[PDB]
């Protein structure tokens, strides 16, 4: 008899399926930071990694497996073939190649393959331009709107709260503030909702977020955009902050928490938007993905900025060939 | 008054010393993996990062700070100057660069780092990750002037973790329940201690006396060979290794910061054991806590195992006695 | 020689002291729920338990110690003598029993406890849970002689947590995303701050102007009424409350031990606010960290809310001025 | 429109069948310690509590729900009716029943299980059953017989706590964390448990090899006292506080973690041992078992000395003696 058979008596060999499986597509700095953060948060019983660069993919999988002793995710798998992703509860897309067209072409291959092996999964899109690519994943997959989630303004809001926390000398967890709309350069800081312990900063300081503000709090949102380009300039890419923010969304979904996050969802029917566009609003996240969304009261200016983003996104999206 | 003063009334300005500070020196793939793993394990109330590449260092610090909302480490700092590292409980060194020439280049790097670390955190524990780890732990010990308990080498911690992963894969059991120790010199010359390999206290060697020999039909020696083979394979495939070392270092940091007194295979002063008479650092199971290595486990080794550690000690001392401090 | 000496070689026999010690005074249902929650959150390297009932105290300590394999707190100690509490960073008081006769009995208990706590941990933060919490936080502050930042009352922490649970149930949103503050005097006379009630920064009062009034067709005033009613209902149903308070106390302990600077509704010296001139403790949002309450949030209250806090401060002072120290 | 409808736009009202649900039957000190430990370890997305004392059950549920802000288990439910337990992955039985007969107390607990087990099976036919109620070895057998479940899905807490206490005591003597002190207590849970001296080690270094007198009466250091103290400790906690709760709750949550997360870690739990150590009867005894999503998929075959083998066989004979007389 083998040493294994001498040591262990088997009761049954019955075929089993993962109960809390997560797949990460694209093993670049973003995908790998998502992976390590998900692993250290014990959110999955199985992690699958997919990429087109086979050697890097194998190396990344092996490196994570070598740290198994320090984790509570018993199975880590990888492959170019999507059969490794079968029965995933959540599929995170961090894969990426004007730039719009080549990322749409990457999705044309990825999304049907994801849908084939995990037809009941929630899709979480991180790849940029995130608002266009969440629409692209929704269009290709044929999934209901609740199961197609864009990372959207989750990171923008996290950076905003970090900067707010630094100015006030308070932990970001206790500094509330929402950055909504189009992810990136065109995002909207909702000044009316910025508060500490339910105390509105705008009520205390009516000049908040205006050019007349002597303390120039508008700079806090300007620094959210500036910080992102600064990190790229300094280290060539960003990874840690996005990975942590994605694992926070993954936690709400995997644990059915029904916490509210600023993520990209199909906004048709709000703020005079009549087109099939995805923009960030506060969404309730759980086991069914986006089950509900918060209807934020926006000022005329804020509403106009979301409508302008929606018009620009639809302008690009109506010319898209699938 | 300012909006801050309108919103918040201050009771005291008194800002005390950080109580559970960790410093990571070198922000390459290894140091950053150590950093993220330490952050996600809530081991520090302050994290300091140091490197000579100023742009990369700032970018890495900012990227970690941007994830603050999702962490419980309220202060993340960085700088080329070691004043940012003041009052660290633990300092992790991952900085580094013919073989005697390569080691000498790391000695010259350590000649700059170690006095600067000692200046700002004289009571810290030093955790050496930089390769060749056994030699560089000796170098850090020699330069710092610290007692042996406060100078810890990552040593065979990763080698053992990989061994347990491979053992777990062969047996269909979680690595946490697969016990096995890889000791001695970190890397190619490490020693798998076959006598201690067990599941639930059941010795694999007692069940299978050929275990770890060339006459073994199942070739369990391949499990230790795969520990060394895997490391080169990861380098070939992605260019470096990061995740496994980062996780293993954070596991050591946890025992130290939380004074757990768990047993880990780390590099310590082995003079006085296995006929070793030279000032060399080799991995043995050590009890880790608030004062670093307080104790070590005296593993019963066979004549062959003892000879391999003695040969490693002789080779290490041969390189060490020629180094310029 | 001994088996221990054959197995383990000792490097140093250095006497060490805990770096993150927490003491719980009173091992009743509340005290023990605080201890298990603190243990499962890895907040302490040492946990000390104190009580006057010696058999129950020993039994509780042993029961916790027997679960050590599943915890990361290496030392659990207990005793009637306060020498077991020496060098505590945080001391949690859950000890205690006409309503006025009751207060004086708790004052008598505190006259023994507080000097003993101060003697062995002069630099600790005191966290008062025992009822009437606002009066007993004042009593602990007066007896200890500690600055106001190091005397914290559990106050409206639990009231706010229950409010957020009830708000969450009505809206179908996790309590973490349902923001609402219950301030002032803990218990029956607490104040729900309707203006701050929000989800994602969207004011419920702006959306529903009748919120918190008798005109309200949805009767949101019942949410605050149910916070008070729930507490008496749990007592009626199981005889005491433990789990919710223990979890809420461990959340405060986390901000203090980890120097998080998160904002919590806790009882603090409110003299100088809302026209209050007496030495009384009431709940306001406080920034909690390594120095206890370093700062407080100045909540804009309506004239009605301000009047309720002033009436509570007058009533608390009325009881306080008659206490014998 | 309601304030909720003004604030929130609903995408779908559809509620999925429970995905990672745990049920705790019996809300005494043991059940509630299991419940708080499971909650603080984020093992379940839904926790169900069942008991026959309706007021205490409601009070315990409400108390846990009031701490929701500090937890990541979004749904806590309770009831006397087992419809609240539907689709549980794992069902933990802690419900239990002045000097009566040995067979008398067992039959009282058997009567309770005759009501519980069919109700559990009705609403969660595919669950894993984890038995904590005493006498655990007999009651795991009873749950197995009544349920009709395959042996892999019926797990007894067994010697999990005995081993945890042993490792704590070993750790205290050696000045090492219990996580690094390895040692197995097997067989019959409680008074008749077997310390496996041959497997006692630190870093793979056998204590028995270093100290051949280990676990014998001639031992000058009396290491037998470490196992004697495991049994003595249990009675001492009962004498001092009236019951035990924290240690059992933590040990049960550790088993729940391996099952819910399919970890395949090895634990000393009670399993149907027929076919081992000359045991021919349908009895449950503790051996190291691999725990995962299908419950006990495998077991470790520990080499026992003649004396150790004899003690397990004597336990098996005693347990079968009681079981063959039980009225179902
Ligand atoms: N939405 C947000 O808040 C943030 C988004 N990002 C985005 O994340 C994306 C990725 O960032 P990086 O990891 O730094 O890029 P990267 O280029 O380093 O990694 C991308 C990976 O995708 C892979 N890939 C390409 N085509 C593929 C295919 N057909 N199937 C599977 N994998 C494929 C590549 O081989 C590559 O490994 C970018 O689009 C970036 O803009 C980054 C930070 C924040
Ligand atoms: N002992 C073990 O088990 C393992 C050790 N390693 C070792 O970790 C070390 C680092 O690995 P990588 O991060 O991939 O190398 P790396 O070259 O990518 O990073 C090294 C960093 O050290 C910095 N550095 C150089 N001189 C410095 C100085 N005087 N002060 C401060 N920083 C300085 C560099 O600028 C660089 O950022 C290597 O020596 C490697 O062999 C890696 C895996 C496992
Ligand atoms: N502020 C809040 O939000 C909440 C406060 N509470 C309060 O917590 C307190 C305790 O509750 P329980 O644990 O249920 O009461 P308990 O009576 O069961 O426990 C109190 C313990 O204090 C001990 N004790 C009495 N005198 C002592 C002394 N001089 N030194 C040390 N220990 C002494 C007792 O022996 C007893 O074990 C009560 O005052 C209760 O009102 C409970 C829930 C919430
Ligand atoms: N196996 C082990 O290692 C350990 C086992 N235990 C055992 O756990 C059991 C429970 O301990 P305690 O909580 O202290 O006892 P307890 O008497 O305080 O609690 C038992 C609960 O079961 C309930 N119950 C009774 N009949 C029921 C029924 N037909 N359906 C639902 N619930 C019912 C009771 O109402 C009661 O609330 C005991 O049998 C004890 O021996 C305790 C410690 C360790
Ligand atoms: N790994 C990687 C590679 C390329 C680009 C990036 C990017 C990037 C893009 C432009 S500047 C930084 C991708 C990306 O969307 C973000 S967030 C962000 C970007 C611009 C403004 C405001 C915010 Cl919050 C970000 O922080 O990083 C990351
Ligand atoms: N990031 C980085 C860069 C260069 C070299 C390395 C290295 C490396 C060296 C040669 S092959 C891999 C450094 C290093 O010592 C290890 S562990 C290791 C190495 C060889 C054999 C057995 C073991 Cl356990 C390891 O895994 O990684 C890492
Ligand atoms: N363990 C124990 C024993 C006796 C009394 C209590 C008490 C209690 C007191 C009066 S009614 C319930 C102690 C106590 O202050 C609380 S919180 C609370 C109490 C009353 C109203 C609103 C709130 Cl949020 C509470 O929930 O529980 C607990
Ligand atoms: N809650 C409660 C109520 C009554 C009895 C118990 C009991 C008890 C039984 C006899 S002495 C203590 C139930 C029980 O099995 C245990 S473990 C145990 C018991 C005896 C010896 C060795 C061990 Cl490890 C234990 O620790 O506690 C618990």
């Amino acid at each position: 008899a083998t040493l294994k058979d001498q040591l262990i008596y088997n009761l049954l060999k019955e075929e089993q399926t993962p109960q809390n499986k997560i797949t990460v597509v694209g093993v670049g700095a973003v995908g790998m930071a998502c992976a390590i953060s998900i692993l250290m948060k014990d959110l999955a019983d199985e992690l699958a990694l997919v990429d087109v660069i086979e050697d890097k993919l194998k190396g990344e999988m092996m490196d994570l497996q070598h740290g198994s002793l320090f984790l509570r995710t018993p199975k880590i798998v990888s492959g170019k073939d999507y059969n490794v992703t079968a029965n995933s509860k959540l599929v995170i897309i961090t894969a990426g190649a004007n730039l719009v067209q080549r990322n749409v072409n990457i999705f044309k291959f990825i999304i049907p393959n994801v849908v084939k092996y995990s037809p009941n999964c929630k899709l979480l899109i991180v790849s940029n331009p995130v608002d266009i690519l969440t629409y692209v994943a929704w269009k290709i997959s044929g999934f209901p709107k609740n199961r197609v989630i864009g990372s959207g303004c989750n990171l923008d809001s996290a950076r905003f709260r970090y900067l707010m926390g630094e100015r006030l000398g308070v932990h970001p967890l206790s500094c509330h503030g929402w950055v909504l709309g189009e992810h990136g350069d065109s995002s909207v800081p909702v000044w009316s909702g910025m508060n500490v312990a339910g105390v509105s900063l705008k009520t205390l300081h009516p000049d908040l977020g205006t050019d007349k503000d002597k303390e120039q709090w508008k700079e806090v949102h300007k620094q959210v955009v500036e910080s992102a380009y600064e990190v790229i300039k300094l280290k060539g890419y960003t990874s840690w902050a996005i990975g942590l923010s994605v694992a926070d969304l993954a936690e709400s979904i995997m644990k059915n928490l029904r916490r509210v996050h600023p993520v990209s969802t199909m906004i048709k029917g709000l703020y005079g938007i009549k087109d099939d566009v995805f923009l960030s609003v506060p969404c309730i996240l759980g086991q069914n993905g986006i089950s509900d969304l918060v209807k934020v009261t926006l000022t005329s200016e804020e509403e106009a900025r979301l409508k302008k983003s929606a018009d620009t996104l639809w302008g690009i999206q109506k010319e898209l060939q699938f």
